[PDB]
């Protein structure tokens, strides 16, 4: 069974990595690019970008541990722990050559440690729409002069007593529509049909719980990254961020400059957090062009 | 049926104010003191202070509009709108002399504008455990190195789509326990019975909604307060804050110094946000002494 429609010419498969069965969708030929989704979503956010990339690359899009059709991690949900699964997965398909990485939202949290610890394995890097976990996150406001802030949910999701699961169970579809639209500029792309697909996936009890465990591990990931960040990333990197409602704006690039020697950033006007869906045409173009500067 | 037990010598009653039927509990003799509760609670949070205060004052503790047994406001939930109801209520009982005001939590939001606009009517002022709504609240962090912050609910409650009502309905008792205890140092004071009573009250559908409408009007209250604050408060003022887990610490006094010419403050070590229940004896003492420095029975 498949929670989301696989693009024509792609395969949906699973790979056991350190005792954890990871789901992925794969297609294309050439050097490997791994695309890693974020919260509220699955590999499917990449489905419009994938066929295009697959003309020039071998493309893999896994589900994060516990999310989509992937088993929960057995170690834990901190960025360093999860990154091990993603690194080993990628290296199964690219054992003797470096691969490209594109990551959105908590996909960043879950890949940053494997990038910094295995720099020679990463040819080119694209990060969009989430802070790398560090002390900067403790500066984001709980509340703004415009109303609900960007990251108040960090505390909601991290709260003890399974507060978030207890409140959200049974109302996953309602909550996700609010969460996604509140972080979007172009809300119109989130049709009821699309929201139904995403909500059905994260409503699996283990997936709802897994989603929040990433936030419950956030302070641990910050602590991990404080050590790792002592060495800057050396490979070509690009950041994207939305400039519209719900987007990270100039923060994405400004933070990355502290982490990378070689970085170019773009802020996409009229787009919020959900770049692949809100602004598919310019986002896809930026990613393809950036990755195509290397071998393909 | 009363939602909460009335202390001996007090009466539970109602007054219409601007077309809104307000509930209050009243007792004592002497100059008036009005005690205004906050979120998650009702007049009942004052039930331990009331009998002691009633020895020297006439004491009134209303339910905020939409909460407890009070009807919703007919105008709106912004601080300036809600304060009108509280001001006019107090004036019905103290038309000829100024009265004292004690407010906790969002009681502060709902009283500040009437205090600054009718300074002649306010003899002495006590504020505890809540910021006056102003730009300072936009600085509180969403998330901390220790985890769940104390202020993330500002956004949760202010959110549209009836986000909070929709998620909390059916789980009111569970949510309230988490909210109260996560802002407490002394969680033991919140018995199953006490939480049951508070949960049942705020779970009334118009009350659950009222609770969050206070937050949906918070930015408007901030905008209102920006203009009102051009005039400093001149009455004797005391701030109280908890110094333990969940408390506001030095913020209460430090914010108030920007608003008030004549202010003294205390931070209570070992106490969190819910001062009247977590730290009833010293809070009661400080309030009683501060108010008793003025004319009383
Ligand atoms: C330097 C001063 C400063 O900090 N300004 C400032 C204020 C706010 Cl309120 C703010 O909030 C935002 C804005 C856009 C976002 O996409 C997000 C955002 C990003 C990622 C996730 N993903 C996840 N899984 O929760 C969720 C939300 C948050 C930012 Cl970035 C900066
Ligand atoms: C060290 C420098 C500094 O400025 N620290 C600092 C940080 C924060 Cl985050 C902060 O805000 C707080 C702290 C504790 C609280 O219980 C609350 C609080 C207050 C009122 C309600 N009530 C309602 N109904 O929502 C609920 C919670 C707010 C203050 Cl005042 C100071």
């Amino acid at each position: 069974a498949e929670e989301f429609p696989v693009p024509n010419g792609f395969e949906s498969a699973y790979r056991e990595v350190d005792g954890v069965k990871l789901h992925y969708v794969k297609g294309g030929q050439g050097p490997l690019v791994m695309l890693v989704h974020g919260f509220g979503q699955t590999w499917y956010e990449w489905h419009q970008l994938m066929p295009e990339l697959a003309k020039r690359f071998t493309v893999i899009a896994p589900d994060l541990p516990g999310l989509g059709q992937s088993e929960p991690p057995k170690t834990g949900y901190s960025g360093e722990q999860v990154a091990v699964y993603l690194h080993k997965l990628a290296r199964q398909f690219s054992p003797d050559r470096p691969f490209d990485l594109v990551a959105h939202d908590i996909g960043i949290w879950n890949t940053y440690p494997m990038v910094v610890k295995n720099q020679a394995d990463i040819a080119r890097l694209v990060y969009m729409e989430a802070p790398i976990p560090d002390a900067r996150i403790y500066r984001f406001p709980a509340f703004t002069a415009q109303g609900e802030s960007l990251v108040w949910h960090f505390s909601f999701f991290a709260a003890d007593d399974r507060l978030a699961e207890t409140l959200i169970a049974g109302k996953e579809r309602f909550f996700l529509e609010h969460f996604i639209k509140s972080h979007a500029s172009n809300t119109e792309v989130f049709s009821e049909r699309l929201l139904d697909l995403y909500a059905r996936s994260y409503a699996k009890p283990h997936s709802l719980n897994a989603s929040f465990e990433y936030y419950r591990a956030l302070n641990e990931s910050v602590r991990q990254n404080a050590e790792l960040a002592k060495t800057r990333l050396q490979m070509p990197t690009m950041t994207l961020a939305g400039g519209g409602h719900g987007g990270m704006g100039t923060f994405q690039l400004e933070q990355m400059k502290a982490y990378a020697e070689d970085v170019e950033g773009h802020v996409l006007p009229g787009c919020g957090h959900w770049l692949p869906e809100e602004c598919a045409a310019p986002m896809n173009r930026l990613v393809i062009d950036f990755l195509s500067r290397g071998r393909h």
